[PDB]
């Protein structure tokens, strides 16, 4: 049966939420809530504008596809997804509800000891571990696309959707210190090997308290990257495949790969061991998020029993060329077929 629905104006939008969501409050545009189903409290966010071209309808069925499948204690998961909408025909917002998230990584980053970088940087590599079997790529991870709280548990949020703009990655910007150089500077086509580059970056900012490249603009912070990791050999460089950007490369004088122990001093061996595993210039080498899980950092959390893997997850239809009604029609389809966690 339908719940009943009941409408309020909050900060110049108007809300239509089933009356389980209680004492709504400004944090698309997202309030916090309390949700008397569950006991949780809760964060609703009100999509905008889902269906206003044939790009928008596309990506609010991927974002919704995507948290639909997503079943991990590390990663963000969906509590509801709800439409006033009583037919297709009248089909216009769609609300999404998740668990609400407080600090992010940055909120927390206190003084960390050795054991926190491992039990935080040991549960990005489980939620990885998840993403990846689906074949999903993150693309986006950095600090503030981490939720942290109170007891040290932390999930990933904010999957890339294909989103983030030119302005947004240009100049002084933490959006582009945590990316990969392969696809910061669009070298070649790019797979999950990005996110574990990013897991990197992020472990080597807990262990020093200091961004790792903060580059000012592209070209400065690919200067940075390589006076640490070393120029790149004829391998990889046959890899790249803009002949223009082998000829950019080319013109900068070799260097080596630098010494680890000596960048981040006093670090644990095993995680500078385990940094100089994920830093690698070539994707193709670095290690994975499942043969992370197994170095000897983590040994005292890995448990090979614990580490689960995701149900298969068919993205065919990122290759499909549908009208904009086609893709609001599929959207409605699974909202109303949504079946909420135990
Ligand atoms: O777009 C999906 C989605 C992403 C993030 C969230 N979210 C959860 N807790 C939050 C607190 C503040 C702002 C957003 C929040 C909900 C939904
Ligand atoms: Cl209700
Ligand atoms: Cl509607
Ligand atoms: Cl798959
Ligand atoms: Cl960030
Ligand atoms: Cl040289
Ligand atoms: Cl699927
Ligand atoms: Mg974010």
């Amino acid at each position: 049966e339908r719940p009943t629905f009941y409408r309020q104006e909050l900060n110049k939008t108007i809300w239509e939420v089933p009356e389980r969501y209680q004492n709504l409050s400004p944090v698309g545009s997202v309030c916090a809530a309390f949700d008397t189903k569950t006991g949780h409290r809760v964060a609703v966010k009100k999509l905008s504008r889902p269906f206003q071209s044939i790009i928008h309808a596309k990506r609010t069925y991927r974002e919704l596809r995507l948290l639909k499948h997503m079943k991990h204690e590390n990663v963000i998961g969906l509590l509801d997804v709800f439409t006033p909408a009583r037919s297709l025909e009248e089909f216009n917002d769609v609300y999404l509800v998740t668990h609400l998230m407080g600090a992010d990584l940055n909120n927390i980053v206190q003084k960390l000891t050795d054991d926190h970088v491992q039990f935080l940087i040991y549960q990005i590599l489980r939620g990885l571990k998840y993403i990846h079997s689906a074949d999903i790529i993150h693309r986006d991870l950095k600090p503030s696309n981490l939720a942290v709280n109170e007891d040290c548990e932390l999930k990933i949020l904010d999957f890339g959707l294909a989103r983030h703009t030119d302005d947004e990655m240009t100049g002084y910007v933490a959006t582009r210190w945590y990316r990969a150089p392969e696809i910061m500077l669009n070298w070649m086509h790019y797979n999950q090997t990005v996110d574990i580059w990013s897991v990197g970056c992020i472990m080597a900012e807990l262990l020093t308290g200091r961004t790792l490249f903060p580059g000012t603009d592209h070209i400065d912070q690919l200067k940075l990257i390589l006076r640490l990791v070393g120029t790149p050999g004829a391998e990889l460089l046959k890899k790249i495949s803009s002949e223009s950007a082998r000829n950019y490369i080319q013109s900068l004088a070799q260097m080596p790969k630098m010494n680890f122990a000596n960048v981040f001093i006093g670090a644990n061996p095993l995680a500078v061991d385990l940094l100089e595993k994920m830093l690698v210039l070539d994707s193709d080498k670095r290690i994975t998020a499942a043969q992370a899980l197994a170095h000897a950092y983590f040994a005292q959390y890995h448990d090979p029993d614990d580490e689960p893997v995701a149900d298969p997850y068919d993205q065919s239809f990122e290759s499909r060329d549908l009208l904009i009604d086609e893709w609001k029609s599929l959207t409605y389809d699974e909202v109303i077929s949504f079946v909420p966690p135990p």
